[PDB]
Formats: C-alpha cells, sequence, structure tokens
C-alpha cells in the first residue's frame, strides 16, 4: 500500500528527472507543515505505520529494475528489493527495526546488513569518499545494476556501497535540496559524470543544522550562522531562512513551529 514512483535511466532527460524528483517530493510531504515558504517532512512521533514509507522504484537501459524504500521522516533511503532478495541497513534504534518488517513483506530473502546506511560507513565500504565518486546519469544506471546484481555475487561490497552513495545522493539529497537537483539535472542535460563539489558536499552534511537553524530561528533570522561553501570551496555565511528559499525543498522535522 506503500506509494511507488518510478524512473528509468533510460533515455532519461532533464525533463522526465525534474518529474521524478517532484513526484518524490510530493509523496514525502503533505501540506501541513511548511515554515517560511519551506516544506517540513512529517514527524516520527505518532506517525502511523501504514504512512511511513515510499518506494523508488529505478529501471536502467540493462532492463534491470530495483526498489527502493525511503523514509518519509527524513527522506532516509532503509534498505532496498532486487527480485527475490531485500537488504536494509543496520536500524538505528527498536522502533527502525519494526518499521522495516512492514516493507517488502512478501519478498523470499530478508538480510539485515550488520552496518548502518550513513555516508561515513557507506564511503569506508567503498574505499572512496564522496568528492570522489562520480554523479550523473551513467554512474546510477551502473548503480542499478550493481545493487541488482548483489544476491549472486557479482557485485563486491566497495562496489555496493558506492552504488548507495550515488542513489542516495541522485534522490534523497536531490529531493531535500533544490540546488542539488540541479546539479543532477545539468549532469543529464550533457550527459557527463562528475563527482560533487564542495557546494553539494556542505549541502548534504548541513541539512540537519540548516533545518533546525529554520526552525528555531527568530522570524527567519539565525541565532547562530551557518557557514557553506561555494563550488570552488570558498566560505558563504548563512544568516537567514530567506537566502535558503531557492536551495532547500524540504527540512526534517526538528521542533514545534512557534505561535
Amino acid at each position: 500500500q506503500y506509494p511507488i514512483i518510478n524512473f528509468t535511466t533510460a533515455g532519461a532527460t532533464v525533463q522526465s528527472y525534474t518529474n521524478f524528483i517532484r513526484a518524490v517530493r510530493g509523496r514525502l510531504t503533505t501540506g501541513a507543515d511548511v515554515r517560511h515558504e519551506i516544506p517540513v517532512l512529517p514527524n516520527r512521533v505518532g506517525l502511523p505505520i501504514n504512512q511511513r514509507f515510499i518506494l523508488v522504484e529505478l529501471s536502467n537501459h540493462a532492463e534491470l529494475s530495483v526498489t527502493l524504500a525511503l523514509d518519509v521522516t527524513n527522506a532516509y533511503v532503509v534498505g532496498y528489493r532486487a527480485g527475490n532478495s531485500a537488504y536494509f541497513f543496520h536500524p538505528d534504534n527498536q522502533e527502525d527495526a519494526e518499521a522495516i518488517t512492514h516493507l517488502f513483506t512478501d519478498v523470499q530473502n530478508r538480510y539485515t546488513f550488520a552496518f548502518g546506511g550513513n555516508y561515513d560507513r557507506l564511503e569506508q565500504l567503498a574505499g572512496n569518499l564522496r568528492e570522489n565518486i562520480e554523479l550523473g546519469n551513467g554512474p546510477l544506471e551502473e548503480a542499478i545494476s550493481a545493487l541488482y546484481y548483489y544476491s549472486t555475487g557479482g557485485t563486491q561490497l566497495p562496489t555496493l556501497a558506492r552504488s548507495f552513495i550515488i542513489c542516495i545522493q541522485m534522490i534523497s539529497e536531490a529531493a531535500r535540496f533544490q540546488y542539488i537537483e540541479g546539479e543532477m539535472r545539468t549532469r543529464i542535460r550533457y550527459n557527463r559524470r562528475s563527482a560533487p563539489d564542495p557546494s553539494v558536499i556542505t549541502l548534504e552534511n548541513s541539512w540537519g543544522r540548516l533545518s533546525t537553524a529554520i526552525q528555531e530561528s527568530n522570524q527567519g533570522a539565525f541565532a547562530s550562522p551557518i557557514q557553506l561553501q561555494r563550488r570552488n570551496g570558498s566560505k558563504f555565511s548563512v544568516y537567514d531562512v530567506s537566502i535558503l528559499i531557492p536551495i532547500i525543498a524540504l527540512m526534517v522535522y526538528r521542533c514545534a513551529p512557534p505561535p
């Protein structure tokens, strides 16, 4: 009963990717929570299990499909299904462990990885940092194949980890940040793969802090500035929500909105 959004790398265009990310955002957020023009994801607290997840079905030119499961509270990729097998990252707590039992319930083989799904752990396993992992339609095409072939032993663990890193940034991070979506649109428009620059990396790393700063702000004004980086690595100071309206598409729930 969880909603499914389809995307294929096969003949992907700027428009088809834009449609996809728009659809993902639409299934992640209700209209219930919008602050300083920026939507907030559902609060985890009291969220019914039947509303907890969305499914992203990825297809490629190789005629292979995988289904990613995303947690609506944070857009986090919690696991995936390929054919007869499902794989889940090590859950943070008992609540999350119970929650994932509601996913891919008719799958023949269920596995939980002994490792968590955060970038730190995935980069360790991949043997490469995000700054050195190329993104684009080509990488995503290849990532879908790598995820598909894992269960049969065709995909090594570093390649699997790399492939998760690709999927997470091109789907979850693009959903969170219009800026990151824009960066992916550009890669697709010119069919040119490239690793994410410091502006992308620092946004990814700052999503929680940015969400909290916006939600705890005084009429939009931050108590403490947040430092980001430009494409060339130079520092950019954020003092206010206003500058982030074109940049951030969705926030994680951090506090209640003030009256």
